[PDB]
């Protein structure tokens, strides 16, 4: 235990920032991230569905409401998939060095390591979940799209133009947002462990 | 007094739609409403103010987030003005044919009834405040945000466009929401009390 | 009784101005009112009947007389029918909420309500009747039509041109007049009741 | 005196059609009548005066109603003029052959008889007044009123046309009614008394 | 004569009562004639009274305007005899004649100044008799040289009247063609129905002359021809010798002249009376149509008024109706003779 | 007369209670007339009381403004008789007449200065009687030369009133065409329904004149024509000879003149009474429509107020409603006779 | 909605075959400038949108006394019938000018001369 | 990378067939001087490398009031379309001069006049 932690697992550490920020980061980035967007389009929607609910609803923001609740449910499918792909190589790397063979050594060694990673892998995934729930609270609709234009004349005018834009564009959002996310987030949590975390626990 | 309620507050019943919504009060009022909107446009804002927020946030999803908060502050000014104009004709409407004579009755009738009208004229004004606060509690990043794409090239590319949309949105809202308000609130609300609980209350 | 009147029948109230003045008012107006005129034509008359009586009568206003007495009798048929159509949905609405089920509650509840509506539904209908009787008192005949042109020469000249116009045009009148009437009149009386009237009586 | 009535008031009998209706009185009179009408046209009114009434009334059936009243005021002027011209020849007609001599008879005969003529010359003038007052007591809305069809579009559409017709009407009336009057009244009425009750009366 | 006096006077009174123009202008008789023709002698004989100044040569030497006026006092007063009233008509004559001779002399002198005398009596008709000074062709005594013209105009105011019986007396011993006397009479009645020419001194003509043409009534014919008279000579008159003596000579001339014998049956003063009367009646006849019509008109006037009288209140009319009836009857009677 | 007194007074009290314009302007009777026309004699006869100064020649020589005023004290006080209150009306007359004669003399003198006397009594109607000085055309005594105009203006303030019965008295022995008296009366009532012309001294006219045109009622016709009167002569008046004696002469003139016999049935003082009464009633009739309308208006006014009275909180109104009812009834009664 | 104007203008170049130069009734609002044969509007010779209307000073025109200006459709040559341009004429320059301010309000701006 | 400039210049010799003399939007950096039809950059009329750009005072030019200078490609005659040279104009000499310093930084040096 003294020999194994002290020397062997320090050359292992420095390999991680490096390659990732110049699979490792070189082609983690190109392949995965830029083929991800396709995934997006399929299990998501825009256009004329959006129009129906809003117009009935008034008879501007309040009308919009019904849409987003069911739409966000559909955003789980694509977003999650990208996440998992990163996880495979990176999460398994940490344990990928921690066995060093000796049956005396393995028994103590395992119990300390496995449980730490267990709790912490959940963090990153959860942050993705957060983004989806977000929608329900405000739902502004006056978008980068262009503005509209007894006492009917002022009221309904404003409804029509606004809502329509949002459905397409929100979909645009997620496709880039997941990939970006991962680099900052996914990355740091686990990174620590294998680099440094590992040697630390067994002692302490 | 039992007879007094039965007939005096019977003709008043039809008097209330009539006078308020029909120069007299009828179309003095309506005129007011269709001159209101012009006030809104001028005294509100767009463009470069919003942009400031970016600088703290970035140091991608987190960076976009900040935007929404800062818009609210200026929107108090316009909204109030409309409210006051309505008040004049309506409060004085009730008293104009609530006399039906008395040293006893006409007066005593007033003393309980006024107190409702105080609390209920307040409603409408309050709705203006509500709208402004509501905005702050969101900061979505699935908003307008569009798809991605020393390291100057990545920094300015997205940020520049971002600001434009969100600024617009508050302007549309106000013009429609203020007018609607009055119909529901001013007119009906206050009517209820004096119409019904009055008979009982006065003995108490 | 305290629970039922106080809360339950206040959300019921505000529904009435609203929809009617933007069946409810949306398609009460289009359908009923603009198919009504047809009704008119049938059971009413114009043209050459009018000519006969006037010319004999002198041997200008006095001559006209005989016509209108029997003509007004015929105006009852069409006018009434429009009236009733509005009544059906609106008069029955008020009682349409006043039962809330409890046999203890129903007995008191019914006796107070039914009799009020009874007396007041008659008002509106009566106003229609008034319009018809009106004719007999003056009967001017020099209409928008064009003027005419021993001591015979001045007298009879004037008779011919005038009378003829009126028969057609008076029929034109009624077809628009009934529909218009209803909105102002019908409307307000009952409106009050269900909105406010109802809660009031039981207490008082 | 018994003989005196029997023959003196026998030749007078035929004298009365004769002289009045046949220069003498015969065609001095007739001429007068056919120069009368021209007076009427000038000194009466149409067009825009009527229009004023609308403004109070509207705030649809009620709005039309007001019209009729305001016309009457100017119609006094012309009508009177005709009357006077007739008077001259007719009153002096009776006396021209009522003498048949006397210190007793011719004179005494006058004293009772004149008093009828006073009251009865008045008739004709009075009929002019009557016609004017009669008008005010109507205000029908089935009049000329034509079929219907911020809210500017509904306001001016109907109102504009409305005024034109009613203004005309008074003008026709006057020209025919004045001439007729004289025949019935002036001439015959006064004759009656002196012809018959005279014989008895004088003893009294 | 019986038609002229009675009928006229009777009519005249009725006309007075109605207050109308009575008229019925009674004949004025005047004698005109040459100097010494005998005018006063002729006039007084025919009238039947002695009251005209008479004298020698020229006789009427001053106008005598006499007016007979019916009046109750019965007297007479001269303009020159003031303060005396004569009741004796013979005394009247004596005064007139004496006064004339005394004041002018007996040498033909004349005077245009009238002698005014008015005889008031109830037994007379309202008449005017006028004796006028004799016309001359030649001056005598104290007469002017243009005496011929002055006298002529004076007399003409009376003699022109339609009802004036002119006895134009002319001396044959003076130029008949230059006689004023005959001219006047021929002027008023050319036909000679009521003019009878009196020629004097025909037997007293100068030897060697005669009036054959005039006297034979062919030069200027008259219906009744001529009647001659021979008045008092110069010697006789002076003594107050009376009228009678002159008359005797008168016949002699007409008888013996071969050229004038033929008209003897239309000679004398007596013959003159007979014819004259017939003409007088005629005069009334010509005036009658006019007078009658005036009376008729007044009656008719009120007739229509009567028609309107009867019946009603409307009186002199009634009284008037009766008065008219009387007047009409008199007019008719003259027409029916 | 029975329509005028009772009905008017009764109406007047009701109007007082409402605090409105009572009106019902009762006839003022005033006598105007030429100098010596007899104005005081005529006036006191018709009214029925002896209280007017009377005297010779010109009679009314000072204005007497008398006001009858209903009041509880019952007395009388003269402006010139201060400190004395008469209770004997006969004593009133004696004082008035004596004082006038003593101060002006008996030579026609006049004075514009009124004699103020006010008779307070509960047994009278609120009336104004005015005797006025007689108009002249010619000065006498100590009257000014333009007296004609001064007197005329003075009287006109009273006589122009629509309810003034003018007895225009004018002497026939003075120029009628230049008479001020007749002009005034003809001005106010040209038709002659209520003006009856009083012409005096018609039998006292100068020989050789007559009033034929005026008297025959064709120059300026009146409905009721004329009535003559003959008042006291100069000699009689001086002695305090009473009114009675003058009257006798009055009839004589009208009877005997052929041109005026025809109007005899419209002659006398007695006849004047009968006609006059009928006109008086008529006056009320013309004013009635106006008065009635005023009363009606007030009633209607509060009627709509009654409509708003009923229901709610909003009181003189109630009391007023009843008061009006009374007033209306009286007006109707005069119309229905 | 608001009436900006209403005023007569003379179409100075009206054909031989149409009576000659007559005055025709213009009605200007914030939305249209329409002209009829007269003010009763029984006709409708044309109804021109105020949208895309521009105004130019038409250089004298014919050899007349009129000072002409024209309204022209951005989309086409002729305005109505066989007319080349719709010639509107005033006797004074100023008269043309006052109408320019009324067009201004409705969104007919100058230039494109 | 660093923006040296950005400023308008008037192409004074723009054809009849292209609106006439208009101002066009120049963007200068250390690497390129590009000009578009306007500042939105929907167009790209050209994108000129800053490499081998040199600057000369073009001797008056046309008979105008402009003081002209030109940017010219070492490799070819015409700069774009049928233009002869790309004429850039300023009303003052000084205005031309301030731009010379901005080119200096990017490697556009003077001479070759």
């Amino acid at each position: 235990k003294t020999k194994a932690l002290l020397q062997m697992v320090q050359q292992f550490a420095v390999d991680f920032e490096k390659r990732i920020e110049g699979s490792g980061g070189a082609r983690i980035n190109r392949i995965f991230h830029e083929r991800f967007p396709f995934e997006l389009v399929k299990m998501e929607f825009d256009e004329k569905e959006l129009r129906r609910e809003i117009s009935y609803a008034i008879k501007p923001d309040m009308a919009f409401e019904t849409i987003v609740k069911k739409q966000v449910k559909k955003i789980r499918e694509p977003c999650l998939k990208c996440v998992d792909m990163v996880i495979s190589e990176l999460i398994s790397t940490v344990r990928q060095c921690t066995k060093k063979q000796y049956p005396r050594l393995r028994e103590e060694m395992e119990r300390i390591v496995t449980t730490h990673i267990r709790e912490r892998e959940g963090r990153t995934k959860e942050q993705v979940m957060l983004l989806i729930d977000i929608e329900l609270a405000y739902m502004n609709t006056n978008h980068e799209d262009f503005i509209g234009f007894p006492q009917l004349e002022r009221q309904v005018e404003t409804i029509r133009n606004l809502v329509d834009s949002y459905m397409a564009i929100v979909n645009k959002t997620v496709r880039d947002l997941m990939p970006k996310t991962i680099m900052h987030l996914m990355i740091n949590n686990t990174k620590e462990f294998i680099f440094s975390e590992l040697l630390a626990n067994l002692y302490s």
